[PDB]
């Protein structure tokens, strides 16, 4: 059972290179617009305390070098929407897939196409942490790389990487420019806040374990919603709601294990630990699979 990412072909054809002054980072070319973080207009000194409205006025259309492989694009319009730049260009992307812009919720997963100077380099799956950060691989020059999900033929763009926090974690915005969490595109100290474990995801992962043979953790006990939630706060687990119990419905039915019985296995898991053994080959509880991810990787 593997963390597995969406096929990235439809996003690769959207990845361009955007250079303004000395700063160069990645952009997203959909239709006749290129989307990129607004701090492409920042020098390394500007990042300490930028006035973006002021800094953008120093710039005109010809100051922006948008490159899609070997082709330059003529920039014929520029606009700042929150923390993203919108570079109106003359040529519409012939490879523009069917796409939406969505703002996802904490605990939901997505794929990330890591790019460096407009060229894709890797793809990986991750989750939006409850504190609105993501833990990933964003080396120098990965700014502008996007996160997405793919339904059928539609690419739901949900994430654009802007900053690596001083604590090593990453933060960014939706495609409208609004940061997830309380983060600002400024090189200052920013608190991420207490992270928690996505409890609905861990339960979904345990359901994947039962379906794939691993069942040692299945317990005789059961428990109540309130009793389990009391054990959740202690171990920094998201509180389990009835919505979360409903979403785990199809999984509970295919394995014939009630959600509350699975919560009791998790309870003894939280209170006793792995105690040496593994689940699906992992020595710790995995919370980066949503119930939708598990069902997609089963039947
Ligand atoms: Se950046």
């Amino acid at each position: 059972f593997r963390k597995m990412a969406f096929p990235s072909g439809k996003v690769e054809g959207c990845m361009v290179q955007v250079t303004c002054g000395t700063t160069t980072l990645n952009g997203l070319w959909l239709d006749d617009v290129v989307y990129c973080p607004r701090h492409v207009i920042c020098t390394s000194e500007d990042m300490l305390n930028p006035n973006y409205e002021d800094l953008l006025i120093r710039k005109s259309n010809h100051n922006f070098l948008v490159q899609a492989g070997n082709v330059q694009l003529r920039v014929i319009g520029h606009s700042m929407q929150n923390c993203v730049l919108k570079l109106k260009v003359d040529t519409a992307n012939p490879k523009t897939p069917k796409y939406k812009f969505v703002r996802i919720q904490p605990g939901q997963t997505f794929s990330v196409l890591a790019c460096y100077n407009g060229s894709p380099s890797g793809v990986y799956q991750c989750a939006m942490r409850p504190n609105f950060t993501i833990k990933g691989s964003f080396l120098n020059g990965s700014c502008g790389s996007v996160g997405f999900n793919i339904d059928y033929d539609c690419v739901s763009f949900c994430y654009m990487h802007h900053m690596e926090l001083p604590t090593g974690v990453h933060a960014g915005t939706d495609l409208e420019g609004n940061f997830y969490g309380p983060f600002v595109d400024r090189q200052t100290a920013q608190a991420a806040g207490t992270d928690t474990t996505i409890t609905v995801n861990v339960l979904a992962w345990l359901y994947a374990a039962v379906i794939n043979g691993d069942r040692w953790f299945l317990n005789r006990f059961t428990t109540t919603l309130n009793d389990f939630n009391l054990v959740a706060m202690k171990y920094n687990y998201e509180p389990l709601t009835q919505d979360h119990v409903d979403i785990l419905g199809p999984l509970s039915a295919q394995t014939g294990i009630a959600v509350l019985d699975m919560c009791a296995s998790l309870k003894e898991l939280l209170q006793n630990g792995m105690n040496g053994r593994t689940i699906l080959g992992s020595a710790l509880l995995e919370d980066e699979f949503t119930p939708f991810d598990v069902v997609r990787q089963c039947s």
